């Protein structure tokens, strides 16, 4: 049956196999959870000092980079920049957060960002209540939950050496998930989504962004660049 032609549906190649991603469910260890909702449902006078925060947490993942390799030579080869990049996406309303730190396998995220209680959770939450700044929250062990005083929901994607890409996601509300993650591969280190509060776009904004890690973040160590989506 000859053919001069085809048209695009015809040559359309079938589908790759689909993929099963294994989801697990977790509760927040209890002051966590009792932490996170405080953050969410105060108001702060201060809430930018979450990007310090999250930047904070980059600097130590590519720190550990650096003495991972008194261990394991290995990292010295790869070719990749030690590096933070902030991504704003006005379209879907999220700021990234990436960087090209050591990145953390299914078990850190289970551990590390949620189930384990932090010895200072409960003295930040009395501190606060006593009319302590939010910025303090560093002090205190428990920085990461910053991310909650502008974000509505958080996902982490990440790639550690040792082990498969990951995705982390809460909308705070007492739990959150943990899912083998099949996509965009994202090479070693950490990306955190922020799917930004109505009322907490500024932090989309290429002066505001730049304004809060001039004023917060100044010794990060390692190059920080921001992408700005140019205006159509
Ligand atoms: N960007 C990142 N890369 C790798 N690990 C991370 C990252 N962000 C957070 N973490 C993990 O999350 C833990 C909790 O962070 P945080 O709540 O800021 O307390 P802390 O920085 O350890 N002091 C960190 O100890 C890391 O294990
Ligand atoms: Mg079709
Ligand atoms: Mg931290």
């Amino acid at each position: 049956v000859p053919r001069g032609s085809h048209m695009p549906e015809e040559t359309q190649t079938q589908d790759q196999p689909m993929e099963e991603e294994e989801v697990e469910t977790f509760a927040f260890q209890a002051e966590i959870a009792q932490l996170m909702s405080l953050i969410i449902n105060t108001f702060y006078s201060n809430k930018e000092i979450f990007l310090r925060e999250l930047i904070s947490n980059s600097s130590d993942a590519l720190d550990k980079i650096r003495y991972e390799s008194l261990t394991d030579p290995s990292k010295l080869d790869s070719g990749k920049e030690l590096h933070i990049n902030l991504i704003p996406n006005k379209q879907d309303r999220t700021l990234t957060i990436v960087d090209t730190g050591i990145g953390m396998t299914k078990a850190d995220l289970i551990n590390n960002l949620g189930t384990i209680a932090a010895s200072g959770t409960k003295a930040f939450m009395e501190a606060l209540q006593a009319g302590a700044d939010i910025s303090m929250i560093g002090q205190f062990g428990v920085g990461f939950y910053s991310a909650y005083l502008v974000a509505e929901k958080v996902t982490v994607i990440t790639k550690h050496n040792d082990d498969e890409q990951y995705a982390w996601e809460s909308s705070a509300g007492g739990s959150f998930t943990v899912r083998t993650d099949t996509g965009e591969p994202m090479g070693r280190g950490t990306k955190v989504i922020l799917h930004l509060k109505e009322d907490q776009t500024e932090y989309l904004e290429e002066r505001r962004i730049k304004e809060i890690v001039k004023k917060h973040s100044q010794f990060i160590g390692y190059p920080i660049t921001l992408f700005v989506e140019k205006e159509r």
